[PDB]
C-alpha cells in the first residue's frame, strides 16, 4: 500500500540510491524479498524461536553477487604456515573477555566496495598486539595491505587470507599506520614508506580447530582473527542478540572478522568486530554463539600475529 512506497522511497534516500527505469524495478523486489524475511524473522523472535533479531541497513537492495564481490574476502584455500599454538591444560580462562574494555581495539572501520576483510582482521590483531606491547593504541593500514601483499599471496579487493598479510609484515619489516597511508577501497601502487612503519619484529601463530583453544587463546593473547560464514541475510541484516544460523558452516569461511572476547547473557557467545561500520548489528559488533559445534567456523581459522 502507501506505506510500503512511501518506507522505499525513504530507505533510498536515506540511502541516496538512484536507480535507472529498469534497475529500480528489480532492486525493489530484492529490497522488499528482504523486508518480507526481516519482519517473519522478527515475529517468530517476539515468539522466542530465535536469539538475535533483523533489521533493514544500506545492504538491502544488495544482490547475492555484489555481497560476494565486495562484502567478504577470504580465499577459498585456507593453509596453515604459521607457529603453533598449544592449549594450555593447566590455565583455567576467565567466564568473560572484552579487550575493548582494556583499549585493545580501534573504533569500527568500514571496507567499502573491496573484498579485503582479510586486511581489516589482520590489522584487527596487530593494532592489539602493538598495543599489548606498547600501551600506545595507532589505527593500521589496510590500504598498505592491499596494495603490497600480493607477492604474499594476496589479491587486494579479491580477497587474500589474515595469514598472508601476516606473513607481509614479516617479510617487510613493518605496516604503517592508516594515517600515513589511507584506505581508498581499491588496488593503488605500493606506498609503502618505513618512516610511518611499526611491528618490525613480526610472526603469526595458527590456533587449533577447537573452540576451547580459542578461548584459551582470546583470554591470553588479545583480539585474534578468525574466518566465519557470512554468507546469509540473517547476518547481512543482523541487529542484536546472540546470533545463530542453522544453516551456517563450519568448513566454508568467506568472511574475515575479529573476536575481541567472549562471554555469557546472565547463552554464551563471542564478541566479534566486523568491518561493514558502524551501521551494522550492534555499533558493527556481533554476539555470535559459542560452544555451539564451531558455529559458522568460528574456530575453523583461527590466528594472531607476534610482535
Amino acid at each position: 500500500d502507501h506505506s510500503l512506497e512511501a518506507q522505499w522511497t525513504k530507505w533510498k534516500a536515506m540511502h541516496n540510491r538512484l536507480y535507472g527505469m529498469n534497475e529500480e524495478g528489480w532492486r525493489r523486489a530484492v529490497w522488499e524479498k528482504n523486508m518480507k524475511m526481516i519482519e517473519l524473522h522478527n515475529q517468530e523472535y517476539r515468539e522466542g524461536k530465535h536469539s538475535f533479531t533483523m533489521a533493514m541497513n544500506a545492504f538491502g537492495d544488495m544482490t547475492s553477487e555484489e555481497f560476494r564481490q565486495v562484502m567478504n574476502g577470504l580465499q577459498n584455500r585456507k593453509p596453515r604456515k604459521g607457529k603453533v599454538f598449544q592449549e594450555p591444560l593447566f590455565y583455567e580462562a576467565p567466564r568473560s573477555v572484552d579487550w575493548r574494555e582494556k583499549g585493545y581495539v580501534t573504533p569500527v572501520k568500514n571496507q567499502g566496495q573491496c573484498g579485503s576483510s582479510w586486511a581489516f582482521s589482520a590489522t584487527g590483531a596487530l593494532e592489539g598486539q602493538m598495543f599489548r606491547k606498547t600501551g600506545r593504541l595507532i589505527s593500521l593500514s589496510e590500504q598498505n595491505l592491499v596494495d603490497c601483499s600480493g607477492p604474499e599471496g594476496n589479491e587486494g579487493c579479491n580477497g587474500g587470507l589474515m595469514d598472508y598479510a601476516f606473513q607481509y609484515v614479516q617479510d617487510n619489516g613493518g605496516l604503517d599506520s592508516e594515517e600515513s597511508y589511507p584506505y581508498e577501497a581499491t588496488e593503488e601502487s605500493c606506498k609503502y614508506n618505513p618512516k610511518y612503519s611499526v611491528a618490525n619484529d613480526a610472526g603469526f601463530v595458527d590456533i587449533p580447530k577447537q573452540e576451547k583453544a580459542l578461548m584459551k587463546a582470546v583470554a591470553t593473547v588479545g583480539p585474534i582473527s578468525v574466518a566465519i560464514d557470512a554468507g546469509h541475510e540473517s547476518f547481512l541484516f543482523y541487529k542484536e542478540g546472540i546470533y545463530f544460523e542453522p544453516d551456517c558452516s563450519s568448513e566454508d569461511m568467506d568472511h574475515g572478522v575479529l573476536v575481541v572476547g567472549y562471554g555469557f547473557e546472565s547463552n554464551k557467545y563471542w564478541l566479534v568486530k566486523n568491518s561493514w561500520g558502524e551501521e551494522w548489528g550492534m555499533g558493527g559488533y556481533v554476539k555470535m554463539a559459542k560452544d555451539r559445534r564451531n558455529h559458522c567456523g568460528i574456530a575453523s581459522a583461527a590466528s594472531y600475529p607476534t610482535v
